[PDB]
Parts: C-alpha cells; structure tokens; sequence
C-alpha cells in the first residue's frame, strides 16, 4: 500500500510506501492516520491529519526547533508560554529546554492526537508529562477567550482569536504561528500579516524553513522597534545549543531573508 | 510510454518508498536521445508548474521554479568575482544559467558546452523563456562532452566556470584565471551530506583555496534540497558576502529570487550540516 498526499492548491501528488498501518480512524475532530513508512527510506513513523502529513520522525526537528526557538530566543525572558495545538509534544519539548520557562500551557482540541503521539512518537511526546507543562484538551479559540490579560510571555500557534492572543500576551509578548508556504499561498501570508498587524501587533516578520520535502512561521512582537530578525537571547549562550540539529542564530537571521518575489511580506 | 491524462512518476533510488507524481496534460517530447531519455510535457494547467523537463525520469526544469536555481547559479558566482569577463557553462543546454550570466555587463563572452544537442533543440522549442539566451552573439554554444572540452582548454582562460549537470576538477582549476570562481550543482544536505563533505574536501585538496555550500529554497524537490558549491581559486576571498552586489547593477529589480540578502542567507546551514561551511 501507498499513502498519497494531495492539495486542492492539483495535478500533483506525493506518495509514501506504508510498511505498517498503526492507527487510522476519524476522531471527534479530524481523520488521524499513523503509519510506519518504508524501513529502507528515512521517514520513520508518519502522522497525517485529514490526509495532510503533519509529523515524520525524520524531519520533525525542523519545524519544532524553529517554532520553539525563533519565538523564545526573540523574547527578553520567556517565563509563561502557551502552545495552541502541538498535541504531538514537539514544540513543547523545544520550549522546555529553556531554563527561563517556569510554566507552559498546551491546548490541543483533539485528545486522540496526544494519546496517539504517546504511543507512537515517544521521542516527541515525552514532554507532555513534564511537571512544568499543563496539557488541556479543548479549543484554543475558547481557551484564549477565557484567559486573563497579561498571562503569557509567548503564544505559539502550532496548528476575534488574534485580538485575544494580543490581549493575553504581556506588553513584551511574542506570538508565533505556523505560516503557509510562500510558493503555495503567498496571497494567504500577505493577508495574515496585514491581519495580525491590524489587530494590534507592532511588527510581523515571516521566517522560512528548509524541509526535506514540501512551510515557515510568522513571528509577531507586540512592542515596535524590536527587530525579531536578530536573536535577542542567542541560543549559543545557553547550555542546550549543541543539542539542536537545525536551529542556531545564523539560521534565525537567515530565515527572514525571503526570495525577492516574497520580500514585501517582511 | 507517457500519455495525456496519465501521471508522470518521479522516483529516486537514494530515497526508496517515495514518489512525486505530476499529472500530464500534453506530452511534448518522449524519446531517447544519443545520451539520455528526454521527456518534456505540459503539466496540469490548474497546477503551477507549466511545462516540465525530465532527463532519465528526473525533472531538471519546470517553468514555475526555473528562476530559482538559474539566478542562484548565475549571480552567486558572478557577484563573487571582481570582473567576470569570460564565462564557461558546462551542461545547461536549456540556456537558463546563460540567460542570467548575460544580464551582467562585464561579461564579454560566455562559452556553453552541453553533450546533448537534443536538450538545446527541445529547449528552443518548448521553453523559449529559458533558451532565448542560446542565440545571443555573446554566447558560443557547443555540442560536446565538458570533460573533453576542459581537458582541451588552455590554462587561465576563464574568470568563472559553472557546472550545471545531471581529474576533471584539476582541469577546472587549471583553466580558471588566478581570480577564478568555480560553481557547481551540489547534492542535497538531506539526501547526501557525505557526498558534499567528500566533494568539498577533494575540491579544496585539488587546490581551490575556499569552498562554501549554498542552499536553495525550491517549491518541491523529492530528493531533499538543491545546493551549490561555490569555490575560489585565490585565497582570502569570502564568497559568502557578495563582492559585487547586484543592487548596484541595472538589472537587479528584474530578478525574482536572488539578491544580496538571499546570497548571504544561502550559506547559513542547518546545524547538522554547518561543518561543511564552518
Ligand atoms: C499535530 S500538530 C501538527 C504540527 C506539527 N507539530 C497540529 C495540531 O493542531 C490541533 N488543532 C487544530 N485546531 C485546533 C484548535 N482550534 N485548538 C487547538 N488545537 C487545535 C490539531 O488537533 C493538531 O493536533
Ligand atoms: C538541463 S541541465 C539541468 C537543469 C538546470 N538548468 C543538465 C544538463 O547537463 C548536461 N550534461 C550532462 N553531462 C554532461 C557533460 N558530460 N557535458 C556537458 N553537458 C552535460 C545534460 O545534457 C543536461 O542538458
Ligand atoms: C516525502 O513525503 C513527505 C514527507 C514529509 C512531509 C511533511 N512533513 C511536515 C509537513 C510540512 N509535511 C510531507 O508532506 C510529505
Ligand atoms: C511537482 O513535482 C516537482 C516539481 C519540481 C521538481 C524539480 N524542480 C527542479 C528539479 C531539481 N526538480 C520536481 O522534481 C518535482
């Protein structure tokens, strides 16, 4: 058998050989597929949601180190962190390396994702049981609505709402979401960036990522003048810097340099 | 083999258990050549790709993305050179690199050698926007093996050598002038990290003073990432910061990918790979 991935945005398909199907069922919220890919390939275990791959053993370090560290290294002293989505635990694992982090909340709508990540991606999900984390099953929209002003230093969106994200951040707050591809959806990113800036964020900057197959991130600061393109707390000064396989300060700087057709985003 | 409405399947033997497929709208060419199997087709009009070129079942050019790897190859090499007057391109029968090279006012002549005359022929036909450079009076376009060509070239002929391909490295160093920049199509840091390190190491060894690997951001590559080894003949040259920034040259604003920030960014590698560049 072969898992086939397709996008409405057509005439193209990416196919992965299925070694063993590990989970395949709808959930309260979406279709969840987990499979062991060809042992001769690099991919390891693969997770898709509604047919779109979200996690592979092989590349997960990329998007988890970028979202975790681009945001937290852009913050003067991130103590309280919210993660919306992230039920696999990867961003949480990266967030929790930082010795400044006192507490992280994680809210994912789908408790089956977390359950299934516990069983099939222990390399990613081990962080869910960290004492500095509180993991909640529920809607992030509903969650941010019922959250006090000035609760978090950083909100990470790993999937009215953006007013509430702005509201729940402290004055020096960093918001970081999963952006669309500049190839696939330049139009969406332009719109998101304007949207976010208008709802109140002072600077919005798009960071690009290098994935083995195809993504990036919007990094949003509440206070202006702050150049998020240069690390405010370089990871190189921190004890875990050599533990990371993708992210460092040079990659952080490089990530905001956009091909010319997309530059006007930043 | 290929039919209209059928699917083009791209597989890679270094990466088993995956395939990237494209829906074929119109088969344009599908025959063996003297050297390779050339396959050209119009892809799904509702997709972004347009016309697609494959050699031995490996896609080499699409209308959508060609600007990336041609701008990266053309300008990273030429903006690292004080005065690129005479330019060699090995491979590149489609003319894409050549079109970028010739944007530069300092170029007097560019030689181009591609082993397969059918590639150039079929690029003139089905990718006019890439191959229009093949008719430029400042270009001499030749059918031949690049191995024999550089073997037969005098010492200190070229300011820049660009290897754009699907003992020889001794020759490239030899035929470059003292200020020479060599540039090649590099393998993926994902697929073949080791090849790049062995390659970078033997290039330096054969006698190039510095070697730096640049990364590109492509819309799709089912084999990881495509890169470029940018190599300096003279010592004390830093290819990672543009020697002649494109922002000063009248055609900068015509480029869709490359600029100085992209140039600098391209040499920042993922931590797992950074030892390649230091
Ligand atoms: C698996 S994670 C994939 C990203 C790479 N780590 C994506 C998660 O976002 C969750 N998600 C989607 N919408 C929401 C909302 N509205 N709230 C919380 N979590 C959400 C969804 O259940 C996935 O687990
Ligand atoms: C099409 S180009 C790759 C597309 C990026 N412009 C790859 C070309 O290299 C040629 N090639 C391969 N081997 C050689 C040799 N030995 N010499 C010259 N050209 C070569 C081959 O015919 C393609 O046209
Ligand atoms: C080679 O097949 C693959 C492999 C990985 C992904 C993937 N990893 C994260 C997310 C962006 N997509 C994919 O979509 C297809
Ligand atoms: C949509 O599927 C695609 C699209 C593009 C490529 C490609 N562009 C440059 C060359 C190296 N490969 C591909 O292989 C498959």
């Amino acid at each position: 058998g072969w898992f086939r991935e397709e996008n409405d945005q057509p005439g193209q398909a990416m196919s992965l050989r299925v070694e063993k199907v590990l989970y395949d069922a709808p959930t309260k919220f979406q279709h969840l597929t987990i499979f062991e890919s060809d042992p001769k390939g690099p991919w390891g275990t693969v997770m898709a949601l509604d047919g779109c791959i979200q996690v592979t053993d092989y590349d997960e370090f990329v998007y988890h180190e970028v979202l975790g560290h681009t945001s937290l290294c852009s913050h003067p002293k991130p103590e309280r962190v919210l993660i919306i989505g992230g039920g696999d635990g990867g961003v949480l694992r990266e967030v929790l390396r930082h010795g400044t982090v006192e507490h992280c909340d994680l809210v994912d709508i789908d408790g089956e994702v977390m359950e299934q990540s516990k069983q099939h991606f222990p390399q990613i999900s081990r962080s869910l049981a960290d004492p500095r984390a509180t993991v909640r099953v529920g809607d992030g929209l509903a969650f941010v609505r019922q959250t006090p002003d000035n609760t978090y230093d950083v909100v990470i969106i790993d999937t009215a709402f953006y007013k509430d994200v702005l509201r729940i951040l402290k004055p020096d707050g960093i918001c970081c979401n999963q952006g669309e591809s500049i190839w696939l959806d330049l139009e969406l990113i332009e719109k998101m960036s304007r949207f976010i800036r208008e709802t109140g964020f002072a600077s919005v900057q798009y960071a690009l990522m290098h994935v083995p197959t195809y993504i990036g991130t919007l990094v949003c600061s509440k206070k202006a003048g702050v150049d998020v393109t240069k690390p405010l707390r370089p990871v190189e000064d921190m004890p875990f810097a050599k533990d990371l396989k993708y992210y460092d300060s040079e990659m952080h700087k490089a990530s905001f340099a956009l091909p010319r057709f997309a530059r006007h985003i930043n």
